[PDB]
């Protein structure tokens, strides 16, 4: 109970502010970024194991699932990765002055592409593009269950989750998309652009879909 | 944190032993019993809100949900209905005598048949048809979020709920099937079933289906 406040790092609040007001029209890529993570941080836990079995134990499911929540405007993109623990968080996600942060700006700014910012190794900023709020909510065979959240300002909050479904191990990347992004809710949309960016990804993705029983 | 122990009333642990262990054939009756509870729910909420509106506040749609989680071998039937307070989950869900229990289990020896449940006002333990353990995750405007747990025994405990997603108001029926019962998991079985025994249920009942992207 009771969050923690902290601090971006100058350069790290720049790139925000620099993404969220960004009138680029290839906004779709922030799936591909996502799904990208997850399926790196799959490949960790999946590593990791092959010395250290029982590390699959919290969750023997090895997968990627969207999970839109139209009601709320919200768009899940969960894993069963290695996950991250607080101090992972609060380290990894915002407090720490990252390699590529500043150059991917000036690279920006020389006329780059958005969608090189994977590439920069901040990707998960793109996430930025259809969403003015986040909340990773993540479960570390190492740690407890937290909750990170942002509005893209310039100080983060982690919390110890106590109003979330318990996951067994990994992270869930939940998006309140912007009032126009809300097309990323559509079965039809999301199934597209996964099939255009996201060819060779290892791990099953699933779509969950809600429908009224005729 | 930290849960509390409950004795059921003696004729309702009697039920219980009598449907958990009957050969019945019949069993998809428990969907018909809990989608007819959430419709209740759901009636109740409506027209107290009649004189209340603000009630409906704490989350304006009102519909009926379910969720097959096949890892976990479990189905969840949700519903946005009044939800329940821990003293009436305690009161109303076990320790109180009910009127038609013992009156039903005669008639059942008499042969009547299970489906009557339904009749005799204790439709709710039909679940334990399909299900060797359940989890009753509810929230009413007027108290928190709590669990009250089952698995047919002598006691069940009640819990303030720090473990589950939040539901704005409502309740939660996760049922873990039968070793055999796993047919109601997937979607055909399910949509059949409802289709056969629900007609005129007057809220949506939405069915939530995980698929991956081919
Ligand atoms: C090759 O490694 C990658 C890293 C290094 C990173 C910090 C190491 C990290 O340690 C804490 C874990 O190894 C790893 C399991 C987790 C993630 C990918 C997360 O994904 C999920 N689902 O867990 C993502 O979660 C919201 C969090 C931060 C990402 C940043 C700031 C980014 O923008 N780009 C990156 C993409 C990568 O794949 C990146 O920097
Ligand atoms: C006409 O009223 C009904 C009642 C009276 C009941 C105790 C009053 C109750 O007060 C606490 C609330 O008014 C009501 C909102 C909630 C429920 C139906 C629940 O459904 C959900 N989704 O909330 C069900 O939850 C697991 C809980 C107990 C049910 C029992 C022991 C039963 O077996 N049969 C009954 C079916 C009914 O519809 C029944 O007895």
């Amino acid at each position: 109970m009771a969050s923690e406040t902290f601090e971006f790092q100058a350069e790290i609040t720049q790139l925000m502010s620099l993404i969220i007001n960004t009138v680029y029209s290839n906004k779709e890529i922030f799936l591909r970024e996502l799904i990208s993570n997850a399926s790196d941080a799959l490949d960790k836990i999946r590593y990791k194991s092959l010395s250290d079995p029982k590390q699959l134990e919290t969750e023997p499911d090895l997968f990627i699932r969207i999970t839109p929540k139209p009601e709320q405007k919200v768009l899940e993109i969960r894993d069963s990765g290695i996950g991250m623990t607080k101090a992972e968080l609060i380290n990894n996600l915002g407090t720490i002055a990252k390699s590529g942060t500043k150059a991917f700006m000036e690279a920006l700014s020389a006329g780059a592409d958005v969608s090189m910012i994977g590439q920069f190794g901040v990707g998960f900023y793109s996430l930025f593009l259809v969403a003015d709020r986040v909340q990773v909510i993540s479960k570390s065979n190492d740690d407890e269950q937290y909750i990170w959240e942002s509005n893209a300002g310039g100080s983060f909050t982690v919390t110890l989750d106590e109003v979330n479904e318990r996951i067994g191990r990994g992270t869930i990347l939940r998006l309140f998309l912007k009032d126009d992004q809300l097309e990323y809710l559509e079965e039809k949309r999301i199934k597209e652009v996964i099939k255009r960016h996201s060819e060779f990804v290892a791990y099953p993705i699933q779509l969950v879909v809600t429908k009224e029983v005729e």
